[PDB]
């Protein structure tokens, strides 16, 4: 679907009123055709996707809005879908060429500090500017008041535009200030390349640089280019999110480039003396980051990956590499932020229909599509993998489930098979398939600052984004002609990640890498300070403050949550430690709390609840000092998108 | 709009009960089908996935009827092969509606085992074990977060043989965790099917020999509050007529003394009169203030506008129903033009016209042209006091006599008489009795809703929402009275009538404590009688919860409470009680919103965090949760709470 104009905010000796020009049906049809002929009028449009409504503001002949609302979508237009003229993920800013009829606001120059924000309800909220991109509300408002107003203008008294509203800054759910994208970031954006060539690995600079490398897998970004640098005499570390991929580089590089490299993973180390080393991010973090003077070049492969181990790992590289004598960090990926999936010449993509014997996410798979050959079906959950593999086995189709916690030997590697997998596949197993059948959904964790009493870390199912679709689809088509079958053409915006992943970084710092909360922050700051990598909200101080108060964890409980391999081992074992020491029960008896089972006979009363990591079945008390500490941390300024 | 079938859940016909879903329609297909009401797709399966524009849920075919919940479907039609299918059954009381199953659908059939091992089928085609605990209740073997069950109301509960025991309607939650399920029992369905599809309530009942409650569903103008009390009194009975509105109460009395001969007793705050006549007109408020039913005083009590869901009406009606028999009454009449499940139908005297984007006056994303309102007398419903002042101002700039009216302002600012454009909230309807040349309707209203947010306790939120069939009918009713009338509207959307939020129950306890010297237990008796009475508006049974909350709110500061009562805002007791806890701790209120104005004079002595009891608005100050009352209300949140799914 295209983004679709559904109304406009008409400005005036500053007043505002709204007009709605389209209902739900109009909006849906136009989104799908991308053809919109209605008259366009005004500086501020009210726009909508199928999932969301927000604002867009025309400036210098460009219709600007927020990346978090529009992603990389086309805008419905009179001559059809209008491709974005500008996509600046780093600034949460996108732009379309304004169609005829749209009027622009002119940049505010005088440089006033009394500002006015125009909401989707056509209120005019006075704001006092502070920095380049922040303004304090004269009258604090509940945050819900600003939702749907992303993209709306911040105006000076003359009525010229300072920027566009992008996010509220909250204290316990009350918007005290607002974050905006200034008009100078728009101008900068208007002068950036039509297409920057990033497909060429850079030459080694005289002094430290950070370079991007955008190219497909099979391009040789992780094999050909390290070899080339090695031939020139450089030492080079290659970092990858997958244990299986990393191990795979050793036999491949020996055979293909006559280099038997150093290989480093949690489960296996090989030191050959070679000038090229492949390592996982996790093992790099375990080894303590950059070895003094060891490498000239660090290639951060699959740098689009937004698991916490990758984020902290790259952040560590960016904080440590220059000081460690390296000359060149390369952030390499085939799918950078803002990317969209395009047709692949070697992959035929066919939508599932309802015809077929095997039900699948509301559609159907014909048995003939999978009866023989080697096929991969991506499901969002363990449980769905188990049920579908059972169904297929019951029909006598050779089928196996793969997900985190299973050994990869469940395979086979050769012969007919239907592999029914989660995304754990993309790191546990390197092979390709004759076809991929994709549910087009995934599980992700999201933080909710729920104040009940503190925060909640929630597991949710969401539509895949352009990175998930392209990486799932890419398990077919490499050196064979492939087929990609799908439930829905949907595709969320690529390149953004949740604050709960930042929380996981501090968790893993504490649990695995002996990092103090403050050292994790330094490394993440270096990542946050780096354009062209995936984007998140700036919640470093908030999470640092939470983990800073979590002292004297019980070593034993921690070792058990680590061994068990589930998410947030530090927060889980830290809750367990509070419970055990207060002689009180855990929030429930789900397997998350199993390190406490031996104490079940003696644990009683309400749970000293710190935070919510699942269902809370027991009664809760709020009297524990740590709970009070974590509640005070909730008063921190928090960016939240509107 | 029609309900639309967008998928189905297929159940295994052998072995252990399993299921899978099939999606049959996209979003675009769903909206088009809901607009036309014409659904070509053949149906299959017994469990359908259904959707309106605002939500998705399930319906289960049992015995040739496709059943679902009223909280999901309201009174809507079902998109069908030959056009919209009207509901055969609309059982608001049971949260059960039914449409005749169209060709294609199979039906499940009721169980015969009587087994207590049940299986709930969800919209994601999970099959969840449940242990039957009573007629309409089952316990989950594995408690689940409540969000897991949302969108699954209308789903079947199955016995092990795959037959139907009932349909799922609500989760019973404990602090956000579903532990049990509430369902409509299959025997309720069977009874319904063996009973009349149409029942007569169009005429006032004969006075029975012994106590009865009867419904009177009759249009306005049929003289529910004039003709029918008069007719009964003409037979020699004593009649009490209760109405929410002072203005209507006084208007009816005056009308009777002029047109029906009799000078009746009048009972209101502003005007009370004892003539000794056998007809008495009173507000529900004055009735409660007098202490309810005065023994042996009336033979018949007409509870008029009994569709109203303000808390005074509910508490008043509950009182009459708890007390009338004992006080010696023969008949209670529950009278309304718009009973629950009713729908707005066309009216001959009133021409209805969509508002467009053409016109000089912006209005709720559309426009009013000055042509439409420059001559004559018109009424424009706005949702908020704020927008009434900004439209009246924007209208009076263009040489238009525009008077805004809302709660707080006084009637008699409304020209009688002259050319005029009253711009008003729904306060207009309890305040003023006059009609207009036209009505322009924003089709939205402001309501209160409770969220069991546990942050730390509950939140009462003020939200703007689309109007219901009652609000539409009543706003439109201010024109076309015995003459030509025009009704202009921003939107044709009309949400389901006759339901009310748990926040109103809260408000009943608040009002009992604030105004009528009722203990929470006493209020519970009156509300129970209301909840036990079919055909009246419906709500969730949160009575033990709310009674438990107010039971701990003891020793309120009387001065604060007298100030919040006189100020006239909602929840005077909960506001004054938070204010009380604040002052006694010398702590500030949660914010300096007008809500907390009774504390402004103390501003210079109040310091530290607010001992927060609950959320009634934005909380700007730091908070502490150590107050014993906060701890008490937190304990109360452990109550078993029905929440719909
Ligand atoms: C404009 C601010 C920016 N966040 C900064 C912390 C920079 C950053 O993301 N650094 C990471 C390294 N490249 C930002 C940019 C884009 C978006 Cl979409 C932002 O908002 C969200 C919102 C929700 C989830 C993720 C990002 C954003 F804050
Ligand atoms: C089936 C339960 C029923 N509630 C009972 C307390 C009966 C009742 O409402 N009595 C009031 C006087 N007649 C019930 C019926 C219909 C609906 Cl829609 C129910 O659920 C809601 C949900 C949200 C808001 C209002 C009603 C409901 F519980």
């Amino acid at each position: 679907g295209s983004v679709v104009i559904v109304g406009r905010i008409i400005l005036s000796s500053i007043t505002a009123y709204s007009q709605q020009t389209r209902g739900l049906l109009g909006c849906i049809i136009t989104s799908l055709t991308g053809r919109d002929k209605n008259q366009v009028e005004g500086e501020v449009q009210v726009v909508s996707t199928a999932t969301q409504s927000f604002l867009a503001t025309c400036v210098n002949g460009v219709c600007w809005t927020v990346y978090h609302g529009a992603g990389s979508k086309t805008l419905a237009g009179p001559k059809g879908p209008i491709t974005q003229m500008y996509t600046n993920v780093d600034q949460d800013l996108v732009g379309w060429q304004a169609p005829p009829g749209a009027r622009s606001l002119t940049p505010c120059t005088c440089g006033s500090s009394d500002l006015y924000l125009v909401t989707r309800h056509a209120d005019v909220i006075p704001v006092r500017r502070r920095g380049d991109s922040r303004g304090s509300l004269l009258s604090p408002r509940p945050v819900s008041y600003l939702k749907g107003s992303s993209g709306g203008p911040l105006l000076c008294p003359s009525g010229h535009a300072v920027g566009i509203f992008r996010a509220a800054v909250c204290t316990r759910g009350v918007a005290k200030a607002v974050d905006f994208v200034p008009v100078e970031s728009m101008e900068t954006t208007m002068r950036s390349p039509v297409f920057t060539d990033n497909s060429s690995p850079p030459a080694v600079p005289q002094s430290f640089q950070v370079a991007h490398l955008h190219a497909p897998t099979g391009s040789g970004k992780s094999t050909k280019v390290p070899a080339a640098y090695a031939a020139q005499g450089y030492k080079v570390l290659v970092l990858n999110p997958s244990v299986a991929a990393t191990l795979g580089f050793g036999a491949y590089m020996s055979k293909a480039h006559g280099i038997d490299p150093n290989i480093r993973t949690g489960v296996r180390t090989i030191t050959t003396g070679a000038p090229v080393t492949y390592s996982t991010y996790g093992k790099f973090l375990a080894d303590g980051g950059c070895s003094g003077g060891a490498y000239d070049i660090i290639i951060c492969d699959e740098c689009h990956s937004t698991d916490s181990t990758t984020i902290l790992g790259i952040g560590t590289v960016l904080d440590q590499a220059e000081t460690a004598g390296a000359r060149l960090v390369v952030l390499a990926t085939a799918t950078p932020p803002g990317s969209v999936t395009v047709p692949h010449p070697n992959i035929e993509e066919v939508a599932l229909s309802n015809t077929g014997e095997i039900p699948f996410y509301g559609k159907a798979i014909p048995i003939e599509a999978i009866r023989g050959g080697r096929h991969l079906i991506f499901c969002h959950s363990k449980k769905k993998c188990d049920e579908l593999a059972a169904k297929l086995s019951g029909l006598g189709i050779n089928a196996v489930a793969y997900y985190r916690g299973l050994d990869v030997s469940v395979i086979p590697t050769i012969g007919d098979v239907v592999v029914v997998a989660t995304d754990a596949l993309m790191t546990g197993y390197t092979g390709d398939f004759d076809s991929v059948i994709d549910c087009n959904t995934c599980v992700t964790q999201t933080v909710d600052f729920s104040l009940d009493p503190t925060f909640t870390i929630e597991t949710t199912t969401v539509p895949q984004d352009a990175v998930s679709r392209s990486q799932r689809r890419g398990r077919t088509g490499r050196g064979r002609r492939g087929i990609y079958r799908f439930v829905t053409p949907g595709e969320r915006p690529s390149g953004m990640f949740d604050s709960s992943v930042l929380c996981e970084c501090y968790d893993a710092g504490c649990a695995w890498y002996e990092l103090t909360p403050a050292e994790t922050s330094v490394r993440l700051r270096a990542y946050l300070n780096t354009p062209g990598l995936p984007v998140c909200q700036d919640h470093l101080e908030f999470w640092e403050s939470v983990f800073t108060g979590l002292t004297h964890i019980d070593a034993h409980f921690l070792s058990q949550t680590k061994q068990a391999g589930d998410n947030f081992p530090y927060l889980v074992a830290y809750q367990a430690t509070v419970c055990a020491r207060a002689q009180a029960p855990p929030p429930s008896w789900d397997q998350m709390w199993k390190c406490l089972i031996r104490l079940k006979p003696t644990l009683h009363g309400p749970t000293p609840l710190l935070y919510r990591l699942g269902a809370v079945q027991n009664e809760v008390t709020l009297t524990h000092p740590i709970t009070k500490y974590i509640m005070a941390c909730m008063s921190a300024d928090l960016e939240v998108v509107t």
